[PDB]
């Protein structure tokens, strides 16, 4: 038969949906069925000249390209092209061109290109190669190295009721092939598809500003039950807006269902619905009861109307979004807020303010900040959308690697009419300690203390910070921004460091880190996080300097000792051990007053005796283990890990009135 091959390269291991997908779509008509064989796909990274050599008497290779993986799989066609001349290059994924331009001139060995949802497109492709290719909709044509767009592409109707490659096995070698190699995967699934709002920067299943269509109901819930029964415990659901929908309690309830009657799946990622309701309220609750729940999406991207109308978007308002965090933190029930840095019209003002508002707000645990990438099908990714708003962008290596032409790249960007580069790389730094000083704890409940007991503003604590140990180059806080200054103009600069690999492609960031661990992905939040862990006393030390110049001298507060001492004990710290607990004494109820009671100088002992952490309390100290300690204080770089970090569990700590 014809051999198909599929190429879809993920640097994680995710399962070959889009593979499964086409084929089974495909396959119903029987001709194709009979004349075609479908090969199992490859997905995993291997060395480009072996991807290469394994695709053997090829009729057709079928590339599934996005930003992680399209250079290199232009260059597998290149080379099997060179050795099957008669092989039809089918190219689709959001990072295939919707308007192709020149493409061909670039890849003369390529032939079709399929835009947005291909099930369609490929199917056609695939009878017209047996039948006695510019008639195909959704395509465009390879004519010499020119250009020639098919007719529109015909989507699958508002009922989606297609094959599901999980419950006709065609999934089972992906699963196996992970499980031989001893890799854990993520199994991908979509219960809808598109996303009815326009957020420039994005190209969300290559389907924004579109109406949305359902899987159909019984093909879901069978394959519910197919991830429980086959013991897939990492789910992902690609939907752009999970609870936007009716169904999706329902969808909820059945996947809490199969875990507890299965006990699988085990984590669910998905992002919720940007207009968050009851519905995304009672999906967290029912997850969060049931340890499926990885964090509801409240995400916002800027916090300021000018970049918000710029970019098409509308986001809940401040105050409803405070109503939103006390519901949720009433009910310990984990969110996150994403922020795009360098957004148009973006300003270092307005963005160092919205972080300030969102902490105001009562987001202190969990806050996101991307680099702006320009996706090819983005609608911000055209000349006039540039232009108006002066987005400046240099390539990016997205990985450390090597020829050029096999390093994945994206355009990212570093500098707008609003927004000077110098300004960029200030804010970039500002976000990150943020992130390990607040969301990581160290400072986080000082900072609450002094916004709420001595009018020191959450913006202007952390630009206080940064202004003044920017100026104290032999701090500990000092030398984390001075060192994400020149870092961060060094990635502009500099192409090749990476976006995904920036901590360890840099010997020195590596080696501070070396004794925690071994990893790729470290963040510049894991860094900054471990640095202080490594210079925590010296840190606290310097911090009251800094407290001083605020005209707030802990030597003749005693209110602001007993919080700085508070503030100090509540960290996990290397040496602690869940046999031996810890305790301490204080002026005041700290772990009432950081609940959200009033503040009272009542003399308290605190015992703290956390026996593990993380978000499954699934990582247990180990005391001098400084690997166990890296767990339970951070947890992994990728995910990220935010729920149940950084500091003791006051809220369940053994306080008593001395
Ligand atoms: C799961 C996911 C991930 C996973 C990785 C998944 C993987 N390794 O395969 C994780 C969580 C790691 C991830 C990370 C990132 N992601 Co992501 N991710 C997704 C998500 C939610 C689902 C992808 C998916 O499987 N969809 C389901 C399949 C069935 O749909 P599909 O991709 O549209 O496929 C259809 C068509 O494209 C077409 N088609 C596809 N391949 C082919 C091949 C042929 C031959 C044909 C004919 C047709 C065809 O037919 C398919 C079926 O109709 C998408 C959004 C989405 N819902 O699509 C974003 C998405 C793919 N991610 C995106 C981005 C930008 C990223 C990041 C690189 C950056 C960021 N998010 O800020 C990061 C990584 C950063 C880093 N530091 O490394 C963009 C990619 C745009 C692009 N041009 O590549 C998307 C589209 C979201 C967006 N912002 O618009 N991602
Ligand atoms: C899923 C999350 O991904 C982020 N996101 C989506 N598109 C882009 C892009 N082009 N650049 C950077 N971040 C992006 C948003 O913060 C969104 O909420
Ligand atoms: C998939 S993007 C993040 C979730 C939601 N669509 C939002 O923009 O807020
Ligand atoms: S950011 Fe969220 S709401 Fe906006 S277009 Fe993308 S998926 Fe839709
Ligand atoms: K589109």
């Amino acid at each position: 038969g014809r051999k198909v091959y599929f190429v879809g390269l993920n640097e994680y291991p995710f399962l070959p949906l889009v593979a499964g997908l086409l084929r089974t779509y495909a396959e119903q008509d029987e001709r194709i069925a009979a004349a075609y064989d479908f090969q199992e796909p490859v997905f995993l990274v291997a060395p480009v000249q072996e991807m290469a050599d394994g695709i053997v008497e090829p009729d057709v290779l079928a590339l599934s390209c996005y930003v992680w993986n399209f250079r290199r799989q232009m260059k597998v066609a290149k080379l099997v092209k060179e050795r099957y001349p008669n092989v039809l290059v089918v190219a689709g994924g959001p990072h295939v061109p919707d308007r192709p331009g020149n493409f061909f001139e670039k890849h003369p060995y390529v032939d079709v290109l399929a835009h947005g949802e291909g099930e369609v497109a490929f199917r056609e492709l695939l009878a017209t190669r047996l039948s006695d290719y510019t008639a195909v909709p959704g395509v465009s044509v390879r004519r010499g190295t020119e250009a020639v767009v098919g007719p529109k592409a015909k989507r699958l109707p508002r009922l989606i009721d297609t094959p599901s490659p999980y419950l006709l096995g065609v999934m089972d070698g992906a699963v196996a092939t992970c499980r031989e190699r001893g890799l854990r995967f993520y199994a991908l699934w979509e219960t809808n598809r598109g996303c009815p709002y326009s957020c420039s920067f994005c190209d969300w299943g290559s389907a924004t500003m579109s109406t949305l269509r359902k899987f159909e109901d019984e093909r879901l819930q069978d394959e519910i039950e197919w991830f429980a029964r086959h013991d897939v415990e990492d789910l992902f659901i690609c939907d752009a807006n999970f609870g936007i929908m009716p169904r999706d309690l329902e969808i909820a309830h059945a996947l809490a269902e199969a875990r507890g009657e299965l006990g699988a799946p085990r984590q669910v990622r998905v992002n919720f619905a940007k207009n968050s309701n009851d519905r995304v309220f009672d999906i967290s609750k029912t997850w969060h009861d049931a340890d499926l729940l990885m964090g509801t999406t409240l995400s916002m991207q800027s916090t300021d109307m000018d970049v918000l109308e710029a970019i098409d978007r509308k986001n809940i308002g401040l105050d409803n979004y405070r109503k939103l965090q006390q519901r949720y933190a009433a009910e310990n029930i984990h969110t996150y807020t994403e922020l795009i840095l360098g957004l148009p019209m973006e300003t270092a003002r307005s963005f160092r303010d919205g972080i300030g508002s969102l902490l105001e707000a009562g987001n202190h645990e969990d806050l996101r900040v991307y680099e702006l990438g320009i996706l090819p099908n983005a609608p911000l990714n055209t000349p006039e959308k540039i232009e108006q708003y002066g987005l400046r962008t240099v390539p990016k290596r997205m990985y450390v690697e090597t020829p050029d032409d096999e390093a994945e790249t994206f355009e990212m960007v570093m500098e707008t009419n609003a927004m000077p580069r110098d300004a960029w790389v200030e804010s970039f730094s500002f976000i990150q300690a943020v992130q390990f000083l607040h969301n990581g704890c160290y400072t986080r409940y000082l900072s609450i203390f002094l916004r709420q007991e001595h009018g020191i503003g959450y913006t202007r604590f952390y630009e206080g910070l940064q202004d003044y140990f920017t100026g104290r180059p032999d701090t500990v806080l000092g030398a984390l921004y001075l060192r994400m200054r020149s870092l961060y103009h060094d990635y502009i600069d500099m192409p090749a460091l990476p976006l995904a690999n920036l901590v360890a492609s840099q010997p020195d960031m590596a080696a501070d880190l070396a004794p925690y661990g071994r990893r790729r992905g470290w963040t510049i939040d894991n860094w900054g996080w471990l640095r202080i862990a490594t210079d925590f006393d010296r840190f606290h030390t310097e911090l009251r300097e800094y407290l001083a110049t605020l005209g707030l001298d802990p030597a003749g507060d005693a209110r602001l000792e007993d919080v700085l001492r508070f503030q100090q004990d509540v960290m996990l710290r290397p040496d602690y051990s869940p046999e031996l607990g810890k305790s301490a004494e204080y002026a005041h109820d700290w772990p009432g007053y950081f609940a959200g009671g009033l503040l009272r100088p009542r003399r308290v002992r605190v015992a703290y005796g956390d026996q593990s952490f993380g978000a499954n309390g699934r990582y247990r100290p180990v005391p001098g283990d400084l690997k166990a300690f890296t767990m339970a204080a951070i947890g992994t770089s990728y995910p990220v890990s935010r729920m149940g970090h950084f500091c003791h569990r006051f809220e369940s700590a053994e306080v008593t009135s001395l």
